[PDB]
């Protein structure tokens, strides 16, 4: 049960890769965005900000 191990084990690779790209495109909030497996308001803000 590692940091980004348990989270991944609950999601598919396609979903994990997709969301990861969204958070990575968020800027310096990468870690914040990644905090809750992309389940956070920053993720929404970042995701909504990306076309």
């Amino acid at each position: 049960s590692e940091p980004d191990e348990i989270c991944r084990a609950r999601m598919t690779h396609k979903e994990f890769n997709y969301k990861s790209n969204v958070c990575n495109g968020c800027g310096d909030q990468v870690a914040a965005c990644e905090a809750e497996c992309f389940r956070n308001d920053v993720y929404t803000a970042c995701h909504e900000a990306q076309k």
